[PDB]
């Protein structure tokens, strides 16, 4: 069972904005996923200081990076809090609509696509660099979702029926054909140092072959 939605005219026109502008320094979406990771992390962490049992779904605290060139796909995994079907479906697009606006107009007085994180809608950077984008997350109070987009206005969820994550999110970036060069190792490292040096997880940039 897979569920169709539209994207609010909002948000498909940002994704829009993101996809047709002319913008060289794409190489900013890594640290928007980077640093959404950090605040899920962050945010499973505050909540077991006082339910320890939070953590039952997995103790460590990390950020993964796996690139694959066979499939094509750079995937950005943490072990953060999660989200369930009503955030993929109603409570992000709630929160990004404000945010939308925000950045927009910042645009329009001058600013540019790399401040989209300080409006909290940094995770659409990643359709500077992808055609599709699939995000897989389980949150301790829900079952394991699959969203996914190619923007054009709408995006999918269904139950994800791979392997179980235990806790937290899987964004899944299959990479546009000349945007191969955020499979590399010595690319990635070179961002995450310029970046995310001071993200407070270990950072597990996985090797290929
Ligand atoms: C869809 C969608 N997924 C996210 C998202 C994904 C991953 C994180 C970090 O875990 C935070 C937000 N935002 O919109």
């Amino acid at each position: 069972e897979v569920e169709t939605f539209a994207f609010q005219a909002e948000i498909a026109q940002l994704m829009s904005l993101i996809i047709n502008t002319f913008y060289s320094n794409k190489e900013i979406f890594l640290r928007e996923l980077i640093s959404n990771s950090s605040d899920a992390l962050d945010k499973i962490r505050y909540e077991s200081l006082t339910d320890p049992s939070k953590l039952d779904s997995g103790k460590e605290l990390h950020i993964n990076l796996i690139p694959n060139k066979q499939d094509r796909t750079l995937t950005i995994v943490d072990t953060g809090i999660g989200m369930t079907k009503a955030d993929l479906i109603n409570n992000l697009g709630t929160i990004a609509k404000s945010g939308t606006k925000a950045f927009m107009e910042a645009l329009q007085a001058g600013a540019d696509i790399s401040m989209i994180g300080q409006f909290g809608v940094g995770f659409y950077s990643a359709y500077l660099v992808a055609e599709k984008v699939t995000v897989i997350t389980k949150h301790n109070d829900d079952e394991q979702y699959a969203w996914e987009s190619s923007a054009g206005g709408s995006f999918t969820v269904r139950t994800d029926t791979g392997e179980p994550m235990g806790r937290g999110t899987k964004v899944i970036l299959h990479l546009k054909e000349d945007q191969t060069e955020y499979l590399e190792e010595r690319r990635i490292k070179e961002i995450v140092k310029k970046h995310s040096q001071f993200i407070g997880y270990p950072i597990t940039l996985f090797v290929e072959k």
